[PDB]
């Protein structure tokens, strides 16, 4: 990932999403697109971003249904041009395997979400997160998501998945996480509001990158 | 819900989804639409179904992100015309409250998913499900989803949420659940493939209803 920085593009308007992404494209070549933008503007937005910006697209679709439904969601998402899809591990191994099978068929990637960054993640997810990570390892998952807001958890996750696995981390900036600290454990950070709600998104991205280079 | 039967419309083609829903509309006035259809045909499909069939629409969007993102997803979903949205409880109380707040603002409903119907639900969700249900009760949730495939779990869920709460249940037919047994505890059953992959969906729906009337 260019500059170890992934833009979370959660603006809900195509014009604003295209403006901001264009402004920060010199700094960022991977964009995470989720349901706020896709449900507002359509799945065609993924191929539009890929063509216009030449970026990789990670679909943050928190996939979390039964295996048969997960299959259909993954196939629609890869058909739309996404490079990778973020999948919850909490629904269990069969739900994750369904996504892995479609990614294998379509030459794409799954990122396994093992612990979330928000306060409510402490209630149920955190207690299962180590086991979710170990399940990922046993399924052959190579790409993971864990929380910038809890670097001790992010260290434990890294310990389980090993150094070869790729780990990306949201919760930097708005949610309280720090770029440098998070990059002690994660390969890349995800940043949304700190960039896309800034008066100058390019300056916000550049400031983050400057602090990343220093590491 | 008419005949206590909710159609899970997970066909991915607008023409096929419209045909099947039209064929079974005399039996069913509530349709659950999820991401397989929405990601393939667009969010406009929700208002199209509402207008053409005059049905209620439950969006099975398994909402499972951080509170801020859940807010945006719920607002886009209700803007598109959905009557209700299914929300995972596993991400914790703040993630659920975010959905409840948007539903309150927009005069809509949240259904809390507490335990899932597939085999993988045993790994992590089942152990948290009673607590997820109790969290729902303490947040004032009145609508719940629980699994036809485990009627003893569905009985325990009903026990926690009480008799006034509304409980709907997937996993009937294809996944192995039984209509009559499930309706001992749930107010309505959700049925997808047993109807929409049948040679005669209307006959399949009618057969299910005939077994429901007998109760
Ligand atoms: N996928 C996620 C998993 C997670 O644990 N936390 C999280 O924030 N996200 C997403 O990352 C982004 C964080 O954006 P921000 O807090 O930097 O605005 C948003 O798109 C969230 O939905
Ligand atoms: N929302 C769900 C929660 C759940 O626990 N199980 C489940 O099957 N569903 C959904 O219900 C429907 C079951 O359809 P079928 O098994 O009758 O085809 C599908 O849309 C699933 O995604």
């Amino acid at each position: 990932v260019m500059n170890r920085l992934i833009l979370a593009m959660d603006l809900m308007n195509r014009d604003d999403a295209l403006r901001v992404t264009g402004e920060v494209r010199e700094y960022i070549d991977t964009v995470k697109i989720g349901y706020p933008l896709v449900l507002s503007e359509g799945m065609d937005i993924i191929a539009e971003f890929r063509k216009r910006f030449g970026c990789r697209i990670i679909a943050d679709f928190k996939v979390a249904n039964i295996p048969e439904t997960n299959e259909k969601i993954c196939r629609a998402t890869f058909k739309a041009g996404a490079d990778a899809i973020i999948v919850h591990g909490f629904p269990g191994a069969d739900s994750v395997r369904a996504c892995l099978n479609v990614a294998e068929e379509m030459g794409r990637e799954v990122f396994l979400l093992t612990e979330m960054s928000h306060p409510g993640a402490e209630m149920f997810i955190q207690g299962a997160a180590d086991e979710i990570a170990r399940m990922g390892v046993d399924l052959g998952v190579k790409n993971y998501v864990g929380p910038s807001t809890r670097p001790e958890r992010l260290s434990r996750l890294r310990e389980i998945i090993g150094q070869d696995s790729f780990l990306i981390s949201p919760g930097v900036g708005a949610q309280g996480g720090d770029p440098g600290e998070t990059l002690r454990f994660a390969d890349a950070i995800i940043v949304g509001r700190s960039i896309y709600l800034a008066d100058n998104p390019a300056a916000a991205a550049a400031g983050i990158i400057e602090s990343i280079k220093d590491l």
